[PDB]
């Protein structure tokens, strides 16, 4: 199936998923000097105090930390959003080297990694229904640069040994995603898509201006994971990012000057 190798990577996705070449695909390059400051953009509301993490899973493309989304416990509101969006899962994209790994780019700059906190619009009842709507998902994207260690990330790093191969999962309760946020909630926003197949065009992207710093030792542990399942030949899980797609008929708004 689809992946990030020479023969099944993003260049090939359009064959099974023709929407790959569609009107609002993600990620994109964020040209900071073309983004329009929009003073009518309300502040982002991130309410994660009652967040309930359940499990961590290696799905063969990345690892997902999954949350109980059966109630309004961890939600995104405000900013460009109408209504309430519940946190369902977060995961990362990263590189084989510190100089690549992010999906979005800022003035063509690639970051070492990118975090995606995925939320769905409660008005649609469940994640599966939400992805069929143009405003079904809100994804908060955070860049990672390599520098000082992120303490709130270490609990994630430590459990990776236990989910090394595709299909492995582990218990992962009492994790607080607030430890993954930068100081500022200043952001860019644009209409886009899932960055993995089926690449559905259902996402309001909210990309934070300020990256978080993680240590080289922390990202190094991401790179020890495997794309392959247990017993299969070993392919390191690295460079699991889709490159920037054409902006086309879209505008990027900024919450700040
Ligand atoms: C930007 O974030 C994303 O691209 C998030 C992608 C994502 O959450 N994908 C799912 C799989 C999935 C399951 C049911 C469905 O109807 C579809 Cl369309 C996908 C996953 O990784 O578990
Ligand atoms: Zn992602």
């Amino acid at each position: 199936h689809w992946g990030y190798g020479k023969h099944n990577g993003p260049e090939h996705w359009h064959k099974d998923f023709p929407i790959a070449k569609g009107e609002r695909q993600s990620p994109v390059d964020i040209d900071t000097h073309t983004a329009k400051y929009d003073p009518s953009l309300k502040p982002l509301s991130v309410s994660y105090d009652q967040a309930t993490s359940l499990r961590i899973l290696n799905n063969g493309h990345a690892f997902n930390v999954e949350f109980d989304d059966s109630q309004d416990k961890a939600v995104l509101k405000g900013g460009p959003l109408d209504g309430t969006y519940r946190l369902i899962q977060f995961h990362f994209h990263w590189g084989s080297l510190d100089g690549q790994g992010s999906e979005h780019t800022v003035d063509k700059k690639k970051y070492a990694a990118e975090l995606h906190l995925v939320h769905w619009n409660t008005k649609y009842g469940d994640f599966g229904k939400a992805v069929q709507q143009p405003d079904g998902l809100a994804v908060l994207g955070i860049f990672l640069k390599v520098g000082s260690a992120k303490p709130g990330l270490q609990k994630v790093v430590d459990v990776l040994d236990s989910i090394k191969t595709k299909g492995k999962s582990a218990d992962f309760t009492n994790f607080d995603p607030r430890g993954l946020l930068p100081e500022s909630l200043d952001y860019w926003t644009y209409p886009g898509s899932l960055t993995t197949p089926p690449l559905l065009e259902c996402v309001t992207w909210i990309v934070l201006k300020e990256p978080i710093s993680v240590s080289s030792e922390q990202v190094l542990k991401f790179r020890k994971l495997n794309f392959n399942g247990e017993g299969e030949p070993e392919e390191l899980m690295v460079d699991n990012w889709r490159p920037a797609q054409p902006l086309k008929n879209r505008q990027i708004k900024a919450s700040f000057k």
